[PDB]
């Protein structure tokens, strides 16, 4: 269930973090207007950027102790202001996060492993739910 894949993914999550951010950016190539140190770059090259992997398991690290912080896939109100209020979300909009979770739940979907995947489809639409709540657009 949710509880395990959160260990799942914490035990490989520089891996498990580039792999679901890379295919949110293929998936949604107009996404990459939020990124431009990406541009130009297939998967193979940006996972040689030490700022493609340092950015995207800092990403993964706070999605997955929001996870965590959970019940019933329901996040805390205080973990939505945050993601609202960190200067780096200035200009984002809860369609931004939405993509990321279709990405996320696609991929795990297509994996060959016993993923929640209905239980991330939820927290990702919890999490818009409470983003929006907490003020983003
Ligand atoms: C639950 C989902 C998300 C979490 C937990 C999260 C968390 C974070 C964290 C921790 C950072 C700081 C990383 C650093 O400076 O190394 C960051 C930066 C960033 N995040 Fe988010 N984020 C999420 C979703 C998104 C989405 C959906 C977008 C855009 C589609 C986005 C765009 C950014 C940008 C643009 C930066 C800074 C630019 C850069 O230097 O790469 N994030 N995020
Ligand atoms: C997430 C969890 C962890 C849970 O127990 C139930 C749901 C759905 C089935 C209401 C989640 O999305
Ligand atoms: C990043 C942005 C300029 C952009 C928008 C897109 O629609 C596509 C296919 C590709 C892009 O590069
Ligand atoms: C997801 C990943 C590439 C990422 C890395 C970052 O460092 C920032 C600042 C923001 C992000 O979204
Ligand atoms: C406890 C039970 C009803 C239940 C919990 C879940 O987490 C999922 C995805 C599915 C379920 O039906």
């Amino acid at each position: 269930g949710f509880k395990q894949d959160i260990a799942t993914l914490r035990g490989d999550l520089r891996t498990y973090a580039q792999d679901i951010f890379l295919a949110f950016l293929n998936k949604y190539p107009d996404e990459k207007r939020n990124f431009k140190n990406y541009v130009g770059k297939s998967d193979q090259e940006l996972k040689s950027m030490a700022k493609f992997g340092d950015h995207t398991e800092k990403v993964f690290n706070l999605m997955m102790e929001v996870a965590d912080r959970a019940t019933d896939c329901v996040p805390l109100a205080s973990d939505a202001s945050t993601l609202v209020q960190m200067k780096q979300h200035s200009g984002l909009t809860t369609g931004n996060f939405e993509k990321l979770f279709v990405a996320l739940v696609e991929y795990m979907r297509a994996s060959g492993q016993s993923f929640d995947s209905q239980s991330w489809d939820r927290f990702g639409k919890n999490l818009v739910s409470a983003l929006s709540s907490a003020g983003m657009k």
